[PDB]
């Protein structure tokens, strides 16, 4: 059989920062870069500057079964080569570090400069890797200059962000006498994981967070609240629950038909008489375009 999308076909993944202020009657809330008099331009409060984040960056971590077999590189980058080194040759935005302290078989990325309204756009140099994991970091918290620190990371990840916010909290005005809010940089973990190198399924698990907090006289918090598949569709709703899951797990079988991973990042309802706003971190699946009658034929219905 001829013509299929196989693990040799590059596999991209996007981050899309799409949130839109919310505005409070009549302050706007914009949980990349904190709070504004007006919108369209933008012209932010006195002292936003003190509380919210000017920075953004991805970092991606890549961990194949066996070195990265693809022998050639192409001019803008969705294709790579590894040198007898164990370098990564890649042309284009972005280029792969290779990070053997954590690992055999391990390259790492960074995406800077995420600004407001942009897509980053990146391909996997293989489509059949083990373990892919992006953290998203926002700068203005203590927590930033040390974001390439993976194992410091990693142990917040497990053990000191929070995994389910009840209603009660996201109900509470915090205090004025509380300085700052506790957020940290790492505001949204991602892993895809695939069981084998040929697993034909990748899993995916999101680890939500916190944006910027900004005090402006009250406190303001910022929570992603929502992710996952189709999150995206459940736009301008917090649906009333006793407790809030930060963690979203799922499967995209068939990966062979995905083209792209789509991360896209959005505004919700705010609550709390305004001073609690929720995020939703929605992640999916673009496919390739293919009839029945080739989905049958590649196996991928």
């Amino acid at each position: 059989i001829r013509g299929c999308p196989t693990l040799e076909t590059p596999l991209k993944l996007t981050f899309t920062e799409d949130i839109q202020p919310r505005k409070e009657n009549y302050f706007y809330y914009d949980g990349w870069r904190g709070v504004g008099q007006t919108v369209n331009p933008w012209s932010p409060v006195l002292d936003n500057h003190k509380y919210a984040a000017t920075e953004h960056e991805i970092h991606i971590y890549v961990e194949f079964f066996q070195t990265p077999s693809n022998r050639f590189a192409d001019k803008n980058g969705a294709y790579s080569y590894i040198d007898a080194n164990g370098v990564m040759y890649t042309n284009g935005e972005y280029s792969w570090e290779h990070v053997p302290a954590l690992g055999k078989n391990i390259y790492k990325v960074v995406i800077s400069d995420w600004n407001k309204g942009q897509t980053k756009s990146i391909y996997l140099p293989g489509r059949d890797f083990k373990t892919v994991e992006v953290f998203h970091f926002q700068n203005n918290r203590p927590q930033w200059d040390d974001r390439n620190s993976y194992e410091n990371v990693k142990s917040r990840i497990n053990n000191n962000i929070s995994k389910s916010y009840s209603k009660a909290k996201l109900n509470e005005q915090l205090s004025t006498y509380v300085h700052d809010d506790g957020t940290d940089s790492l505001f949204l973990y991602q892993k895809l994981s695939r069981a084998s190198l040929k697993e034909s399924q990748i899993n995916y698990y999101q680890l939500r967070g916190k944006f910027n907090g900004v005090n402006l006289g009250y406190w303001a918090q910022e929570y992603i609240l929502f992710g996952g598949e189709g999150a995206e569709q459940l736009k301008n709703k917090i649906p009333d629950m006793s407790n809030y899951s930060m963690e979203d797990n799922g499967s995209f079988k068939n990966a062979l038909k995905i083209e792209s991973l789509d991360l896209r990042l959005m505004d919700n309802n705010r609550m709390a008489y305004g001073s609690t706003g929720t995020y939703i971190a929605s992640f999916n699946r673009t496919d390739f375009s293919m009839t029945p009658e080739n989905l049958k034929a590649c196996g991928l219905d």
